[PDB]
């Protein structure tokens, strides 16, 4: 044993392992993890995520694969002249017989491997990976053999060839020789530069000895790369003996006889032998195997005798015809056999030179490694291990040699084809099943025959725990891809066939091979099926069933499907018998049915797997045998179950969930029976338990939370239900992701944003491909994206338990970790280790609704609100969300926020200033002020809308937190009272700071600062305090001057009303007396006989009035809105008159006279409006262009009198009161005559009291309550007018009992609304005219509006007459509208003109005011006719490529992207099925996204479908190009950083691309003025609206994704076209800047789009991190004390003020935004389409908390692709992992891990982290000084705004 050598077979693994001698191989192994492989489109992260999916995109695309030899395919085959010749030197026609041994490798097209920049191991191994992947694909996919036990040997041969190429030992080398010397020299020169990292001290550099170490170091990587493409049925290592072998060794892992693909270690140790000798197997073994196959396979028996009938052809005639007509002309083809059997023996005939050591006629290259065979094989003993004798397979072809004699006998005797198609419908659910399913195949060739119903025959001859364990490494388990994922059922591991190592052991009576024919094989399979049925009959009945068969039928179905998967080879689980039964099955199915395997290159069978799948699809006989086997039979309960087509993982999931549900029902029945209070769970709180019902709840909790042994039921393995469910969810989401990223599937209808696919393969209409990926793809688009939804769909109903606990919902609780093992000792590891929050679907520790019904007592009204989560909890210790800690004393009541611990440490403080706890109180209080103001504003408007639809949740979850927030405001004001009391010392010292300024004053500052921050771009712009005329609203919102901020909360809490109430209500009273109005003879009114302001009534036209805009001489400056023509022609009655200048007819009378005058005036004007709208003479009344007869409103009576009478009432009201802009007849005299002449001395008496003083402020406040006396008259008139025209049969009503609405207080807004409605109606009429003009002059001859060139197809009068009037109308209306929108926005603030107009009138939905009245000269140039330019300007919009006379500058353009916009929650979609309140925020980049080009085409293509798609595609491409160009212009030149700017710009462009894709697919979360109409019209176009909404969305998604456009350049989908357009825009920007094209954005493949909310969240996180870093660095550079003192330093205490103010102002709204984002995430994560709040799925989100998800995403460094966010030292301190290691004290490190200090996200927003705690005091005091100064400024500003009473 002392003569051990180093040959590395089985014993040199631990003794001879000298590879890892020094720390060099660890860095020598190649890890291709560098981002952006060249500029062709490679990426490191894609390769790291999966090594098996490497493509040619890692270098120049489409032009790399070995052996660039240009042999053209379809003219010749096997024609080469390369090697040598002697007589025909011109070429090499035929001088050597090259075998097809290596010529069949992936060696055909485009080995253009010459490019440079390959410098390191990352770039070095890329070509090796490409070669390995390509050779594996070529050797596996199209393999002419019958898929026998030779694919492993073929892959081994390919790997040996690759190893020889790398080592250079290969002898037959072609064009790769130039690289081989290049690798030996260039890659030597580029790898020897790092002399520090390598120990090449011996001369010279040890090139070979270092490259061999490099290859040994990366031995594994190339192994899994080359084996990536192989199928799981490889079954490597030829030794197939059952659980043993001729070379018995120790137990290491499950190498028997599989698990090499996932082994992560080399299985083939035969490559470590000296490779010089290793190369003999290439010559001999391949010929041996091929000849052994040739001699035996084509034996076609003697069935071609042509006895029954004469046959012209026999299929194979080898001896019957040819050898009878002649002797050997057709059979004597074996001549290559003294190199095989007559050319064989040129291998081992070198024994002539005996005893042969030193070779003198060879080369000297250190041949000591090959000197072994000098004596080892010639004249030495051959007594060694079994690797030479016994282990190799040398006699397996019926060998009967008698080379040895053994007289002793002490051993006992041993003891062309059809291919049908089917569309059987799977029903994997019990609900309505709104969709269907399908399958394929069926053979009708591989079967029994006929004459079914064969029965009888008999007498042919305890793992009961779920193996949820790692992969089968020793005896049992699952597959490597399925390890610890789903768990193996006991029935599945105890099924009969899985226990049989070979199929030939089916029958005990016969003990030899019996499967030689198809029927013979099927007979054994049927025997196995019958045995399984009998075994299940023995097992299940009759203990778990009450005489029925549902359990028995379920077990038979599951076992039937498991047999199907096992015989198909798609089994996901393994035992000791499996992987040998599979090998025997494959050997049988290769020996039998081998002829049908012909379709290797294109009915026949493509491969062996499809053949086996087809055989199994011939399953009715097997199912009938299984069914008849046990007791099911016939005449007791009588089709084929569809359970088998469902994937085995899903079947295992359903079985495990059914087991868990049965156990849960057993454990919850007692809980339901007992936990009732007296007879129901909710009743009496006292003695809720009858005696001790808590024991049942304790049992349930123990069952749920056990570790599999402390009370838990059968199932799992030492792990909780929660852990097992999490593993299941992870595996299921991985399957969903793989299906979505798959390329091949059947016919489906994609309708999800997170989907991409090019081709869908199927042969039948509306059929899925029946594969696992296709089945998961079909699972997608009907929901079912999560296990919760899938199980909710497939489960029966009440099997989950007596309590209805649907799997869709999620219930959260808190629990202690398993008590068997304590993490890192006990009593000091952490607090959360004992308390961890869990959130599964109804796996909670309580039976769903009995969270509070259990453990006695009933849920209080306070905690029911928390359960409903309608009003979330934010603060803890005395709050807007319940609970309080006190105490009523001096110090100190603080409103602590949830989840963050308040730190009262006063060590941060200094002397003579505020205390640390007071500063923390101030910060907490200002945050509380902001958040509570926001929440009151949000929740004050909801009211839940009733009815429809205690009285809802306004008694609970409302009117409770109102009182409790009143209490919280009282607490906060009491605490601030103590805070302000600190002026006993500092008030005189710092007069006048008040130490500090009072609470009401601070609230005033807070609201003013809130206004300034939004409307003046930051609080730092408070110097620009000129608010123009927005003060009135602002002083209304903030109170007149200071010392009234307390009143702000007083009002904001006293207005918590207007609902509940309710009460009953008081409705309904009666109308107001009295009708009368029968005196139609109202005399004549000199004012107006007819309001002919919109022309005259037919007959006769003319006299149209015009909108009196501002700057009119009669109204002075007129800063208000325009005067309506109806108001201009208003029927004043007998009050005002003309012909005498200003005449007041009613001058000496009282108001008693004018009620009759106003009454008959409104009567006549209303009766005219009833006639002014029947004839359509009013602009508001007239709709479309036919008139009011052909086109009429639906509401029973002409549209435009209810609004007209409302406007008349409003303008009469302001006529009495005094309008903002007096109209025409100087209304005021009425406003100073019955308090002067007709407003004169009424009702206040003229008798003065006191005297001159206190006499001029008691008279001017009376006329506000006298205006109500006219609405009754209006009601009487409007009811009376409709009731004379009884000529047609109808009653007098506008649209039924519907009355005119109220809220008639607003007047200028009413005028604006009237103007907007009239403008929209006129625009619709003009649009109809333009469409008519575009349809006319265009006939069947395809004429185009009579256009000639000219300068293209321009209009010259056909539709120009119709469109120029529209153009001038838009011009004048823009003139009127830019002067009204500004006034309305300044008056109301926060309400845009469009968001006011659109909802009040349906006709405004088609108008985008921003685009129509865009203020841009480029807009005027490119859109001469406004939004209808595309209809009129018919130039056939056409997106031009990057080159060949591009037209971008001459094309339509927009403005540059804004850089400092704020996140806004406006324009969020209003989801149907209300109370779906989204808390999301639109990114600035998305809300500034330019899509203005779409809108004209969107308007144009309303009619004329099948033409919209081309125009839409073109405009989308040009928009994407311009968007990429402007985003690059916004990002890249702002700092010329080569990497940061480029990567940030590319990430932003990818985000914009994904947002555009979501807009197209309809998954966008924003409905602004643009995208709302874009989505509406896209829905109208796609599907033509004749389908449903889901169908429309699916059509849109399919159109975006599939290859829809037919182009002459390959088959590029619309998504690819848009990405290419964005790339072209980036190229334009780069060329303009004269830079280099970015390394990223060169990717042709764009990844799967994450959900829009998640992308927005990641963008928000990245922006927040960058802004936080910038602002904190500014603060640390400025607010930190100077190095040369402060008083005498370079600072003036001003730049620190600026930095602190900027930081606080930026951080204040970010907390609210993050709170909203987290609130939405906590309700959206881990949800599918059917359960998420929105329709889109979120199954890819696997993270309990948003912070954890961000840590999983933001931990790394941004690269430009996929990774779009990063965090550096945010929050905590400038140090990342790692500082302290837990290994040195107690294993292991359990964080785990922090992954960047992003967990401080919640704490930093409360200004509580250490980084801000360093500068909190100075920032706070500076903020307070700023507060005082700006109150001074604002008060002075208001006093100056008073202005008027000073001088003239």
């Amino acid at each position: 044993m002392d003569s051990t050598s180093t040959i590395a077979n089985k014993i040199e693994e631990y003794l001879g392992a000298k590879s890892d001698d020094s720390k060099i191989d660890e860095l020598l192994k190649a890890d291709p993890s560098e981002v952006e492989y060249y500029r062709s489109g490679g990426d490191g992260d894609y390769l790291k995520n999966n090594i098996c999916k490497i493509t040619v995109n890692h270098s120049d695309s489409g032009k790399y694969d070995p052996c660039e030899k240009k042999l053209p395919p379809y003219d010749d085959n096997d024609q080469w002249k390369c090697q040598q010749n002697s007589s025909d030197g011109s070429g090499k026609p035929e001088n050597i017989c090259v075998p097809p041994r290596r010529e069949r490798l992936c060696t055909y097209n485009l080995e253009n491997l010459k490019f440079d920049k390959i410098r390191d191991n990352n770039a070095f191994l890329a070509d090796v990976l490409l070669t390995a992947r390509n050779e594996g694909e070529k050797i596996v996919q199209n393999h002419p053999d019958t898929n026998s036990s030779n694919v492993c040997n073929a892959l081994e041969r390919s790997f040996a060839d690759l190893a020889d190429i790398i080592r250079g030992t290969d002898q037959w080398k072609g064009t790769n020789s130039n690289l081989e010397k290049n690798l030996k020299q260039m890659f030597a020169k580029i790898r020897e530069n790092d002399k520090v990292l390598q120990d090449k001290y011996p001369k010279d550099q040890k090139y070979t000895k270092l490259r061999e170490a490099w290859w040994n170091a990366n031995r594994q990587k190339v192994w899994e790369v080359i084996t990536c493409g192989a199928r799981s049925n490889d079954l490597l290592i030829k030794r197939g003996w059952r659980t043993s072998g001729k070379s018995d060794r120790k137990k290491n892992f499950e190498l028997c006889r599989k698990c090499g693909h996932y082994e992560k270690e080399v299985p083939t140790k035969l490559d470590y032998v000296p490779q010089f000798l290793r190369w003999l197997t290439e010559w001999i073994e391949d010929f041996y195997r091929e000849k052994q196959n040739l001699i035996d396979d084509m034996e076609r028996h003697r069935e071609e005798c042509t006895r029954e009938d004469h046959k012209s052809k026999e299929g194979t005639s080898y001896c019957s015809t040819c050898k009878d007509k002649c002797k050997k002309y057709c059979e004597c083809v074996k001549k290559w056999k003294t190199e095989w059997e007559n050319q064989e023996n040129k291998y081992k005939d070198l024994y002539e030179q005996n005893k042969n050591k030193t070779s003198q006629k060879n080369t000297s290259r250190y041949d000591d490694y090959v000197k072994d065979f000098f004596e080892k094989l010639e004249a030495n003993y051959s007594s060694l291990e079994n690797y030479i004798k016994g282990d190799p397979y040398f006699a397996e072809y019926a060998t009967k040699l008698s080379f040895i004699l053994n007289p002793s006998d002490a051993n006992n005797p041993s003891g062309q084809d059809l291919l049908g198609i089917l569309q059987e419908n799977c029903s994997d659910n019990k609900r309505g099943s709104s969709s269907n399913d399908s399958c394929d195949n069926k053979n009708q060739d591989e079967c029994q025959k006929k004459l079914e119903k064969v029965f009888a025959s008999l007498t042919n001859g305890s793992k009961k725990k779920w193996i949820w364990k790692k992969s089968s490494g020793n005896e049992e388990g699952l597959q490597e891809e399925y390890a610890n994922t789903i768990g193996l059922p006991p029935r599945t591991q105890s099924l009969y066939l899985g226990n049989l190592p070979k199929l030939e052991n089916v029958c005990e009576d016969v003990k030899d091979i019996n499967f030689d024919t198809k029927e013979k094989f099927l007979a054994g399979c049927l025997i196995v099926s019958f045995h399984e049925g009998k075994n299940l009959k023995k097992r299940y009945p009759q203990n778990k069933n009450s005489g029925n068969k549902e359990n028995l039928c379920k077990a038979l179905e599951y076992s039937f499907a498991d047999y199907g998967d096992l015989i198909k080879g798609t089994s996901i689980w393994d035992n000791e018998y499996t992987k040998d039964l599979e090998l025997n099955l494959q050997n049988n199915f290769g020996k039998l049915f081998g002829k049908y395997i012909k379709k290797n290159n294109t009915t026949s069978y493509s491969s062996l797997d499809e053949l086996r799948e087809s055989w199994w699809n011939t399953k009715k006989y097997i199912w009938t045998a299984m069914k008849h086997g046990a007791e099911m039979n016939i005449t007791t309960c009588n089709d084929i179950p569809t359970i088998d087509l469902i994937p085995q993982y899903l079947r295992f999931l359903q079985e495990w969930v059914e087991n868990f549900c049965e156990q849960r029902q057993a454990k919850v029945k007692d809980v339901i029976t007992n936990c009732k209070s007296c007879k129901e769970s909710g009743n009496k709180c006292k003695t809720e338990c009858k005696t001790k019902c808590k024991d049942e709840c304790e049992k349930y909790k123990k069952f749920i939370e056990a570790c599999g042994t402390a009370g838990g039921g059968i199932g799992t393995a030492g792990s909780p239900w929660s852990k097992r469910w999490d593993q299941i969810y992870k595996r299921y989401s991985k399957h969903i992701e793989d299906a979505k990223r798959n390329r091949k599937a059947g016919t489906k209808n994609c309708g999800t944003s997170s989907t991409t696919n090019a081709a869908a393969s199927t042969d039948e209409n509306k059929c899925v491909q029946s594969d696992i990926d296709s089945f998961f793809k079909h699972l997608i688009d009907i929901g079912l994206t999560t296990p919760s939804s899938y199980l909710s769909n497939v489960l029966d109903d009440n099997i989950c338990g007596a309590d209805k606990a649907p799997w869709t919902t999620y219930t959260t609780y808190t629990t202690t970790e398993k008590c068997n093992k304590e993490r890192d000792k006990s009593k000091s590891q952490s607090s959360d280790t004992l308390v961890v929050v869990n959130v599964p679907s109804p796996l909670g520790n309580t039976p769903y609704r009995y969270k509070y019904a259990c453990q006695c007592k009933i849920p209080t009204n306070e905690e029911t609100c928390d359960d409903r989560k309608e009003y979330m909890n934010q603060w803890s210790c005395g709050s807007a969300r319940t609970m309080k800690r006190g105490y009523k004393n001096d110090n100190y009541e603080l409103c602590k926020y949830n989840g963050v611990d308040v730190k009262p440490t006063t060590v941060r403080s200094n002397s003579s200033k505020l205390d640390g706890n007071d500063v923390t109180f101030f910060n907490l209080f200002e945050q509380w002020n902001k958040e509570i103001q926001y929440q009151i504003e949000q929740y004050m408007t909801n009211a839940n809308i009733s009815c429809i639809d205690n009285c809802k949740e306004k008694c609970k979850c409302y009117k409770l937190w109102i009182e409790k927030i009143n209490d919280q405001w009282g607490k906060q004001k009491d605490n601030y009272n103590k805070f302000r009391s600190k002026q006993i010392y500092d008030a005189n010292k710092g007069s006048q700071n008040k130490k500090v300024v009072s609470l009401s004053n601070f609230l005033f500052f807070s609201c003013w600062e809130e206004y300034i921050q939004k409307y003046f771009n930051g609080d730092w712009s408070k110097i620009k305090n000129i608010g123009s005329d927005t003060f009135e609203f602002l002083i209304k919102k903030c109170g007149n001057n200071s010392a009234h901020g307390e009143e702000i909360f007083s009002e904001k809490l006293k207005n918590a009303e207007k609902k509940c109430k309710e009460n009953e209500s008081t409705d309904t009273n009666i109308n107001k007396s009295e009708t009368s109005c029968d005196l139609n003879a109202t005399n004549y009114i000199r004012g107006c006989q007819s309001k002919t302001y919109d022309g005259k009534i037919f007959p006769g036209k003319g006299g149209e009035k015009q909108w009196i805009c501002k700057d009119t001489i009669i109204h002075g400056d007129t800063n208000g809105a325009c005067i309506p023509p109806r108001t201009q022609n208003l029927c004043v009655g007998e009050l005002w008159d003309k012909s005498y200048g200003g005449r007041s007819n009613i001058k000496n009378d009282t108001k008693e006279l004018l009620k009759e005058k106003i009454k008959n005036a409104i009567h006549k004007e209303t009766e005219l409006l009833y006639e002014y709208h029947d004839t359509g003479t009013a602009i508001i009344s007239k709709n479309d262009k036919k008139g009011q007869k052909g086109k009429n409103d639906p509401n029973g009576l002409p549209k435009g009198f209810c609004h007209a009478v409302q406007r008349s009432f409003i303008d009469y009201k302001n006529m009495i009161l005094g309008t903002s802009v007096n109209i025409y007849e100087h209304i005021g005299k009425l406003q100073e005559d019955i308090k002067k002449i007709i407003e004169k001395g009424t009702p206040q008496q003229k008798d003065k009291i006191g005297g001159v003083g206190s006499s001029t402020e008691n008279v001017n406040a009376w006329w506000k309550g006298i205006e109500r006396e006219m609405w009754d008259a209006v009601r009487c008139a409007i009811t009376k007018i409709n009731k004379k025209n009884n000529n047609s049969i109808f009653n007098g009503d506008e649209c039924g009992v519907s009355p005119p609405t109220g809220n008639d207080e607003d007047q200028s807004v009413s005028w604006f609304k009237e103007w907007g409605e009239q403008f929209c109606i006129e625009r619709l009429r003009y649009e109809q005219n333009i469409r008519e003009a575009c349809t006319i002059n265009g006939k069947n001859e395809k004429k185009c509006i009579n256009s000639k060139s000219g300068q293209g197809d321009k209009i010259q009068g056909a539709c120009k007459r119709k469109c120029e009037k529209y153009k001038k109308y838009i011009s004048e209306k823009k003139q009127e509208w830019d002067k009204q929108k500004t006034k309305y926005e300044n008056k109301y603030v926060g309400k845009s003109a469009s968001d006011l107009l659109k909802e009040n009138y349906p006709e405004c939905i088609s108008a985008n005011f921003d685009f129509i009245f865009n203020d841009n000269i480029e807009y005027k140039t490119y859109y001469p006719y406004g939004d209808y330019s595309s209809i009129c300007s018919c130039e056939q919009v056409k997106y031009y490529k990057y080159n060949n006379a591009e037209k971008k500058n001459n094309k339509s353009l927009c403005y540059e992207k804004d850089n400092d916009m704020t996140w806004s929650k406006k324009y969020i979609k209003k989801l149907e099925n209300g109370r779906s309140l989204e808390g999301v925020y639109v990114p600035p980049r998305r809300q500034q996204l330019c899509l203005y080009e779409l809108f004209p085409i969107i308007i144009k293509n309303e009619e004329g479908m099948e033409k919209a798609k081309e125009e839409l595609l073109e405009t989308l491409q040009i928009v994407a190009e311009r968007e990429a160009y402007y985003l690059w212009k916004q990002y890249n030149p702002t700092g010329k950083g080569i990497d940061d700017a480029n990567k940030k710009a590319c990430c932003a462009i990818r985000g914009s691309f994904y947002d555009l894709e979501d807009i197209i697919k309809g998954n966008d979360l924003v409905h602004d003025e643009y995208t709302k109409y874009i989505d509406s019209k896209l829905n109208e176009i796609f599907g033509s609206s004749n389908t449903n909404d889901i169908d429309t969305k699916r059509a849109r998604t399919d159109w975006w994704e599939n290859e829809t456009i037919t182009n002459g350049t390959d088959r590029k989908t619309i998504r690819q076209l848009v990405w290419d357009a964005m790339q072209s825009g980036v190229r334009y920007a780069v060329e303009e800047k004269n830079e280099n094209f970015p390394l990223c954005m060169g990717v042709e493949h764009i990844g799967i789009a994450k959900p829009q909310f998640i992308r927005w969240l990641e963008e928000w996180t990245n922006e927040f991190c960058e802004k936080y870093t910038k602002y904190f660095e500014d603060m640390k550079s400025k607010c930190d004390p100077p190095k040369r003192a402060d008083t005498c330093g370079d600072n003036s205490n001003i730049e620190c003020k600026k930095a602190c103010a900027n930081y606080t102002n930026w951080l204040n709204p970010k907390r609210i935004e993050w709170n909203g984002m987290s609130n939405y995430y906590n309700k959206i994560y881990r949800k599918s389409n059917k359960e998420s709040e929105d329709g889109k799925d979120y199954s890819m989100i696997m993270a309990p908390t948003v912070i954890d998800y961000l840590n999983k995403r933001c931990h790394g460094e941004i690269n430009g692709n996929y990774i779009c966010c990063s965090c550096k030292n945010i929050g905590a301190y400038n140090t990342t992992s790692g500082t302290v290691n837990k290994k040195l004290q107690k294993k292991e490190t359990e964080c785990e891990e922090e992954k960047g200090p992003l967990d401080l996200m919640n704490e930093v927003l409360n200004k509580m982290d250490k980084k801000y705690s360093a500068h909190k005091m100075k920032c706070t005091e500076v903020y307070l000084e700023h507060v005082e100064e700006q109150l001074n400024e604002i008060d002075n500003a208001i006093k100056d705004y008073k202005l008027y009473p000073l001088d003239r």
